[PDB]
């Protein structure tokens, strides 16, 4: 993440290009367009650096760790369903609530994006509110994780390592 | 601002391909497209340099004592009519003026785009030439600006506050 | 080649930009065009490494080290064609066999875009699997290479030339 | 500068793209784009090479230079063309001639595009080869340019002074 | 601090040898220390990444940190116990509340460390959730702990000094 | 990784150390212990090397593209089992197969660890070879998952996104 | 290995003495002789870089590598022909079968260059195809040394030994 | 390229020896090993410095376009002969006319060689001069080639592409 | 000493399954191996420096000095017994006393270490206290070292010279 | 090999632990065990250095050196064994007779561990000393091994090649 | 100095152009130089590494001083051969000895070739080895070579000088 | 010069080949080559200076300087023949005398090999003693020199230049 204040002005011809573009093609939108184009030709400093607060990063590990939490559910839910006697093991417990939209609204829009436009993990109960759980659960389901995968095999787990994971 | 004439081959193709794109989206201009293209895929070096001259820089923190003071008269003006004594300040005295055209350019750009483009200080009273000083102010208002900001309060500012300010 | 992931701040706007123009354009794959916007704005690290993996390199010289084995077999061709008499030299050792589709894809993907889209070579046999060899050929190509090119000429050869060759 | 095999994985992404909407604008050359995004999409390093081969330069001072020879040119028949005993100078001497098509093709290249697309000195005599002199100049006209502004005043020059220049 | 993916063949081996012990002196979890010995010998990155964050760190000044706000605590306490008039201060606003466990999980497990395996502070009163105050304290009891040791004696605290803590 | 042969002194004693102890456990195996303990005693540097090549490298990246393809698959084979009809794509295409044993020998095994040990996809068909393919595949694999992923949905696909994946 | 298009002049002119030398020692390659005399002294760098594929490596620890697997199945042999008796292991299973001629071609000739010119293990039964197993062999045959490596003795192995060594 | 000034001792003895050699193998010759030696013996500069201007240098990308300049005309030539109406296309357009003897000998050298040594384009009508051209083709050559590879496809030319090809 | 603190992951994990095996083989003790276990795992930083003091040093030319002085007052006192004449020197001062436990405690504990564990210098007149001065004795030991070392024969010595000794 | 005394304070309690267990598992040897843990934990310098001259090396190919005389001893006595007149070639000079044990003490181990441990070369004859030779060897099998490579084949010796190498 | 391994592609054939014609001038042989000519273009890294055994080194100093230990010889005898009263100095102790043929080899080597090759104290008596003296003399004579030179005069020694030279 | 002594192990051998072939080539002198070539193998370094010996230097400038200075009397000579004036010059003053055999003979021996071997200056009056003035020249033809070319025409000079380059 270099930030737009720096950009060659080989990227400026190429942007103030596009800008005339978008015109051509989103009329409607020309205000916009030929905003940014003078921000961009006059190197407005200010407005350049507006211009970065629109570009995010989620680390590949980050959004690796989102997976495997929501995998880890699905370990779960999945030897939950398959117990006998489920030791008064409540499936609330065993069903992922998501992330906390005021704290973790990155990860939060990381979930949707995973089931709503990745299509992953459609059959999860999103409950009413799409994954905001509300609270932070963060460092939870890290807790949770190191104890699922500290577990020689991490599906078709009995009670006890069912309870140990989501004690954790 | 690296120049043009610094652009790799890739951005050489990348604006190449623009300037057909803008040729099959805005024919009537095939001319002024065609030319550019050639000046880009040639490398004429002097009308690359033209191109260069065509961008500008106005540094983040310029834009921001510009607007800061903007924000100075505002709150002179607010201040001012709020005076339930007099003092016989004049308006003029707490009504921005603007910047020099012939040495000032960029200032008085700036102020123009914050107004008519992104709507800010639409209040206050422009010009017979629309903010267009024509004596050179930025000195002056850096004098005003360090005496408004030692002011312990910046707003609802006294007689003398105010007198301060402007005899700065 | 470098990452997605290091590409700036403006590449990452032009790149918005372009997927925004596409959705103007061709509106009926919106659904592609704005998932891949969202991948580029929120900067999600998984999808964009992902993006990388759609970016292959074939290195010059490996290019031209096929296209040097195909002329081979022209010149392997040619010459046991032109025999007086060829020496129970079988045809299709003399036959460009082409190249393993699961060890060597960018080879035979090479061979298929050099013979379909550039028109060279275009009376070689292909396959019955249009050059697909099913059995590695880079290494044995490399010996026959070795042994053609110290053939003071290298057209219109002695059947013990084009048999040391084929023999490599 | 950076050939384009040194692209990073956003430029490849960026070309793609290019090609996917010029597709989209011009589906009549849909050949040409999609042999362009397969090569760029492979990374196949010979056709990216023979795309550098596409892009030239042309150093701002040898733009620069070629008009100076162009403005000399001018100096001398104005200054020819005020000559009472134009002596038995010859004004084909004083006329510019041009450059080599076969040794000097950028430089040919260049002053076409000048009085062409730019339209300067069209006024200029340009023979029976739009400017082609069928032999190198360069080495000559810097020697001219180096007389002419060796002279103490550039323009309305004496007849000697003329000499002097189209001698050198 | 170097990743597991990072240790030398030395400490791998030194691994792959405890857990050949671990077997002959726990047979009952065999499978725990034989998938754990493959995962060391085959260097699987996945799986030793996952060992990575079952190990974590707080750092000497957090530790220290942590133990001075109970240190305050009891100084307010105890200072609160000697007062006459308490004021109206409420006992609650001198008792360490502790850590949220959602947010502040390392801080709350080292007082439950401190207490519970130490034996320090154990006539401190820990509630009805052993310290977990369920709201993020660590911003708050910096200002605390400011206060506090800006009081020129920081025991036998007057009610003045309490108050100005406890408001902090 | 470090090798052997470079390892510490101190690292040699815990060594040494170790293969006292596991003759002191385990005196069945003391010849082996005792050995390995004069190659560390002594620094045999042959045999130190050959204790090197007990320990392999499999990269995190490599570790998760293999569980992606095995995700893939299970997206391709959900797809094409919920086909309100399939359109003569036989079962075989979107069915995991394996790895290459003679040539893909750690993929092979890291299949079999994460089905065997950590008991994931054990509802897949293995092989009748427990997923040897007998031919290679990474290749293969790699090819279709960059169709896979630019899917803009991954699962529930239709029998034309099934068929661009499998044929790439 | 250093390219001959770095070769200093010295080493230039050393080459072309040969070849001057070669020609009056065998006139009868005269044209061969000649022609690499002028790519030598002319530097046709095409032409040079031919020249380097001439020239291969083997590494020294490849190089014993091949001869430790030869050595392995020695000890295999002998030991599996000593067996009191012998466990239904069949003798195949303890032969040495060689390498793949297609991807192991510089493995397989060396193997024949050590029976063949060196004289080593000549009484191994050489395949119907001389060592050629026509099957990538390296991985395996490394499987194979690890497990041999770690038995106290090498030599006079148990058939549990020897099967634990030929199914690795 | 280092000059043979630099050479080291060793390199003086080897080539010192092979004069002594050539002597022996070339007796009629003896006069010019013999100063031969002398110089490197010496270390007469002069005549070492005079030694490094017997060896050129053609760059390997210099070979391989000559090369494809050839390939261009056979491409050409192919396309025009398999015309119906040749539109006024004079073969002597398609027809390969080399390099000029003064400026371009190197070039026209290489030709040569790849002709008469390497038997390469045999069928090419040389003229009555051996491809000297007697004037420059270089750059000439290098536009044509621009035109030729920005053809969807290079062999099979319709007439325009041919035109375009020829005119550039 | 690298602090415990900066530890990599791999000796964390080590001394982790330290810590488990010592529970198995001493399980009075494992509520003090559980601490330490969690004290690693957690990387509590505090109580990582606590264990850090646990290990101290004495350089190897410290312990060759207490060495050396012990072994100068058996030179002395060997002396001293031999002496045919007395010359009324007191034993006491010829006896090694020690250092101070006080501010001397490496060294009194080396002496100790040297006398208990290691068996040297067993027939020493050990004090009241076990070699503990009371008073501090290094720079004492030092003065008498250096006229002893100055002595050219260190044993067998003279009246003379043991006084001088002793004098320093 | 790095020194004892630059360990780290992790792998001072590693050690330390070591012992701990040690003392638990081989009660006898306590006293060994808890002096080297007061070495350890207190840093004693003196007796950490006496702790390096506990671990040797032998590098890599001096390992293999050693072997290859072993194998060359193989190759000449298998040679001799099958001459028909052995040219009074003395069966004793076709013998290994191994090293030095005063001044080859490493290497003739070495040689015991590869027959006694290792079990290769088992039918060679030691002699009545295990191999000890009992006068430097090694300087003598460099020029016999020299001499064996040299051979265009190495075994299968004539006696004119046998006489050679034991000459050498 | 640079193993063979490293030489460059050049050197490569140089080393095989010279097996190439050491065949043509001797083809008794070609079987020795065949093998060399394979082993250098396949750059076989562990026959090229025996090549290098075959190169030794003995540095310009040690020559010089095995040459002074010679002359010191010379000067002794002479100087011992013009006394008088020889004393009862043996003539075997200013006899030169040599070298030790075991340990002392490339030294033992020296005298012979200076002798035998050089021509150089060929007076000298070589004894019944040909100055191989069975035991290590280079420290020895070093000692004596320190008093030697230490004589204000070397020649016409003292039978003291002698003497003293000798027990040296 | 890089020494003979650290030339790299190929070119030792590359040297040692050359006196093999020396052999096959001139027997008759097989002495002197396998003397060399025992030399190089064995690396002698006193022999390998001496080699060094017979290779000198004469810098390029040097070389230059004194064909220079021939040039100069040829000069002087035809100038002062070509006087109609005497003015009494002698010749033997207008006469190249050459160099002093002690002091400057590497000067010498380069006119000599200018005139004897590559024929130039044939008509010189060479000396009684071909060329070897026997008086230092060196520093008096630099002052001629430095006269000479300070006359602004060096041939046809007149008796006043003659005298003033002669009297220097
Ligand atoms: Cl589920
Ligand atoms: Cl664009
Ligand atoms: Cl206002
Ligand atoms: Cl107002
Ligand atoms: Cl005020
Ligand atoms: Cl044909
Ligand atoms: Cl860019
Ligand atoms: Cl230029
Ligand atoms: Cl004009
Ligand atoms: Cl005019
Ligand atoms: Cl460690
Ligand atoms: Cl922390
Ligand atoms: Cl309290
Ligand atoms: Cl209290
Ligand atoms: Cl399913
Ligand atoms: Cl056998
Ligand atoms: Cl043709
Ligand atoms: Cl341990
Ligand atoms: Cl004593
Ligand atoms: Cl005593
Ligand atoms: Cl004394
Ligand atoms: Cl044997
Ligand atoms: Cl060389
Ligand atoms: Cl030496
Ligand atoms: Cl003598
Ligand atoms: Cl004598
Ligand atoms: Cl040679
Ligand atoms: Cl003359
Ligand atoms: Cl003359
Ligand atoms: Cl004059």
């Amino acid at each position: 993440q270099e930030s737009t204040m720096e950009m060659t002005n080989a990227q400026r011809l190429i942007l103030s290009n596009q800008y005339k573009m978008m015109t051509m093609l989103d009329p409607a939108n020309a205000e916009r367009y030929r905003r940014l184009q003078t921000i961009i030709e006059r190197g407005y400093g200010l407005q350049m650096r507006e211009l970065d607060r629109e570009f995010g990063e989620l680390k590949e590990e980050t959004c690796r760790t989102i997976i495997d939490i929501m995998e880890m559910y699905h370990a779960l839910h999945v030897s939950w369903s398959n117990l006998q006697d489920q030791q008064s093991i409540d499936e609330r417990r065993v069903t992922f609530l998501g992330f906390d939209a005021a704290t973790e609204a990155r990860y939060l829009g990381y979930v949707r994006f995973m089931v709503n436009v990745e299509g992953r993990y459609t059959h999860f109960d999103a409950g009413t509110h799409g994954f905001n759980a509300q609270t932070p659960m963060w460092e939870k389901y890290q807790r949770m994780l190191n104890v699922w995968h500290a577990c020689p095999r991490q599906y078709h787990l009995s009670a006890n390592e069912i309870n140990q994971i989501i004690n954790a």
